[PDB]
RNA sequence: AGCCAGGAUGUUGGCUUAGAAGCAGCCAUCAUUUAAAGAAAGCGUAAUAGCUCACUGGUCGAGUCGGCCUGCGCGGAAGAU
């Protein structure tokens, strides 16, 4: 269970760390306006220009969504472990053992395309 | 051959894409209500939407379709006293 106690831990420092790195505020904000451009209907009649916000948003939101995921899902994942401790069962114990190790992968290809811009 | 009607459902098939809803592609090209309705042939769009088409049901009420063999013609075919 030592690993794994370590595992939670570590995980949300580098999801942290990764945010920090994104400077993720500036993005939310930039995706704030865009959507609000976006649910104006008048955006739309200009077809290149709406396309190109319609790009910008999503990247943005996904960026920021994944964050949030990893946010959520760590907290998710954390419940879990409590519960866990809580209830003495052991198949509890494995779910919240194993369930982290995707978030993890996840959090690392982000860190991966983030890294490698260029084309 | 025209003419009148439908030209549905699962479904907007997923994806990758910025979006993809027959129609950017890539791929499967299946099944349903059955009279019949292509996971779609063309137009159309931001994409849907929208407008046709395929096949099929009515009207009508005799011939009709497009290959082959050969005859004769047509175009292709502009020049300097
Ligand atoms: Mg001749």
């Amino acid at each position: 269970i030592n690993p794994v106690n370590n595992r939670i831990q570590d995980l949300t420092e580098r999801s942290d760390v990764l945010r920090g790195y994104l400077d993720y505020d500036a993005k939310k904000e930039r995706l704030e306006e865009v959507n609000a451009e976006l649910e104006q209907p008048d955006v739309w009649n200009e077809p290149e220009r709406a396309q190109a916000l319609g790009k910008e948003r999503s990247s943005l939101e996904a960026v920021v969504d994944t964050l949030d995921q990893m946010k959520q899902g760590l907290e998710d994942v954390s419940g879990l472990l409590e519960l866990a401790v809580e209830a003495d069962d052991e198949e509890t114990f494995n779910e919240a053992v194993a369930e982290l190790d995707a978030l993890e992968e996840k959090l690392a290809q982000l860190e991966f395309r983030r890294m490698f811009s260029g084309e």
